[PDB]
């Protein structure tokens, strides 16, 4: 494994896509709002509803968050403010309201 390493990270938006480098150790939230970029958040703490995401390429660790369940990350859910992208990602953003619980 290298020590350090960048991810692009494409964001599909209702209102477009945007794209940023992310290193390995920094949130996809974090990463995009150094960017500018607006996205739904509240807890910042891996532990509700309000920054979901569906993830449509590549793969995420997602060690940190705790409100999605096994089932919910098998169906590609994504806490984007407690996820770090270990390849380069594309996640389809404000996705909220399609969870169930
Ligand atoms: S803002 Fe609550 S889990 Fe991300």
């Amino acid at each position: 494994s290298p020590e350090f390493a960048a991810y692009k990270v494409t964001l599909v938006t209702p209102t477009g896509n945007v794209e940023f480098q992310c290193p390995d150790d920094v949130y996809i939230l974090d990463a995009a709002e150094e960017e500018g970029i607006d996205l739904p958040f509240s807890c910042r703490a891996g532990s509700c509803s309000s920054c979901a995401g569906k993830l449509k390429t590549g793969s995420l660790n997602q060690d940190d968050q705790s409100f999605l369940d096994d089932d919910q990350i098998d169906e590609g859910w994504v806490l984007t403010c407690a996820a770090y992208p270990v390849s380069d990602v594309t996640i389809e953003t404000h996705k909220e309201e399609e969870l169930t619980a």
